[PDB]
């Protein structure tokens, strides 16, 4: 007994590119051990599919669809482009077809859709708990500075944050047209700052290493915030040494040394740090795994685009999937069930000294941080 | 003419390839730009420009 | 309306201009409890851009 | 000037690459290895010719 699933992976030159990235790298890492986990699955057997796009097209994905569907797979996971996965969700919900996403899409409660979740962090959340790191900052002056337009949106919780607590605010943006904000970086020394946050790349966050660095804006007077996990690829020894108040953040439990020991083995395989996108592919893997082991015997089949033949359990595995429980890599994952979404998630809250990098505090969105005589 | 419904790529892609078997020179989309972004693909894709 | 208007929210740049900042909570259209926190803001030059 | 080398990676490792900080320098092989990172810092700095 054998099941399928399918990938899709946007590349330079689409099938016809060459390299393949960590994520398929990843991907037929893991779904090969956890073939060799004998403990998921003895007479059910996982396989998978990986098929390559280019960047920015919907109707490539919709043919690897189409021919994913012809043959009939077990389970899809989700695109990159919001056009991809616009029509994938779409086929998805129309033919009773889970869609599993990843990153953050911009998601309307008039497109009234069903049969998705999504693995990316609530933004609310997020900036809420940014709140609660600021207000633990005591903060009344701030600037805002950020590296893509998507970043507005995906903060504007934070935006609206100087109503319930006043906060002075400058919002400038990390120009993309070059590899260079140094002249606003002389701004922002004469703009006297001491007090920014950062969301970008981690390319983005090791340019801003790099001129921050050798724009002298390396001072111990500078108490800067950061957003992104990926620190692990960007050098340290530089930097930890020059007194500057910082702080990252964590959603993974590293401190498992279970899953220290996965990354443990993967840094043998291609600094040298197992991604957090490769970590939400693990736990995507380990998720619909789960939610397969609970359900009983189903029929897997083979539907058509152009028809409207849709899979009748596609409703009974939907409520599977979304109403799981899973102890995942980043922790204990769970869902806004009236959404069917992951807004539920805790922030490891980590800083650093000239020892190094270090975990600091944690966070909640219920709670948030916990560090016989004479007179 | 095509009558859809609201906030379906899929939908106006079915009728999309439908004008295109048609063979359509103006292309009068819809209002949601996450379905016509499927529709802006296959226009760029098949030489065909795009309003 | 950020993306609509971002360097409208990045203008005082060049100009001395503070400003409050108000999503209207499309749930419902009562806006009464925001119309009186307007009201605490009590605020008389203000954008609008909406259906 | 190796150990001026040395004085440059340990204060810019340092972070001591301040504008605050005001340079005196003496030996005339300080152009060897690249002083342009050292330059953008914004220090108050100065040299000698020969």
């Amino acid at each position: 007994h054998v099941i399928r699933i399918g990938g899709i992976f946007e590349y330079a030159d689409g099938p016809n590119a060459q390299v393949m990235n960590a994520e398929e790298h990843a991907f037929r890492f893991s779904a090969n051990i956890i073939n060799r986990n004998r403990t998921l699955l003895p007479n059910t057997t996982l396989t998978y599919d990986i098929q390559r796009i280019h960047f920015h097209d919907s109707f490539e994905a919709t043919k690897k669809a189409c021919d994913q569907l012809a043959l009939g797979v077990v389970a899809i996971f989700g695109p990159s482009q919001g056009s991809t996965t616009n029509a994938v969700q779409s086929i998805c919900n129309a033919l009773e077809v889970p869609h599993i996403q990843l990153r953050w899409k911009h998601h309307p409660l008039d497109n009234k859709d069903t049969f998705y979740v999504n693995l990316y962090p609530d933004y609310a959340s997020l900036s809420h708990a940014i709140l609660d790191l600021v207000q633990s900052l005591k903060w009344r002056s701030a600037t805002v500075v950020y590296d893509d337009s998507t970043g507005l949106i995906r903060l504007q919780e934070l935006i609206m944050a100087p109503s319930r607590y006043n906060i002075r605010l400058k919002i400038r943006q990390l120009p993309i047209d070059s590899d260079d904000s140094r002249p606003l970086l002389k701004e922002m020394k004469r703009g006297r700052e001491f007090r920014i946050i950062f969301d970008c790349s981690h390319t983005m966050a090791a340019q801003i290493l790099k001129q921050a660095m050798a724009m002298g804006m390396m001072t111990e007077y500078y108490h800067f915030i950061f957003t992104t996990l990926d620190l692990y690829a960007l050098d340290l020894e530089p930097y930890r040494y020059s007194g500057v108040n910082l702080t990252g953040f964590r959603i993974l439990n590293v401190d498992n040394p279970h899953v220290s020991a996965i990354v443990e083995k993967w840094s043998m395989e291609r600094d040298g740090v197992m991604m957090t996108d490769a970590a939400l592919l693990y736990d995507a893997v380990h998720i619909v795994s789960v939610t397969y082991q609970r359900a009983p015997q189903m029929t897997v089949n083979s539907l058509q685009c152009h028809r409207h033949k849709a899979w009748r359990f596609g409703g009974r595995f939907m409520n599977f999937i979304k109403e799981a429980q899973w102890e995942g890599l980043t922790g204990r994952i769970v869902f806004n069930k009236t959404s069917g979404l992951r807004t539920d998630f805790d922030l490891d809250i980590i800083s650093l000294k000239e020892d190094g990098l270090e975990k600091v505090g944690v966070w909640s969105p219920a709670d948030g941080l916990n560090i016989n005589r004479s007179l």
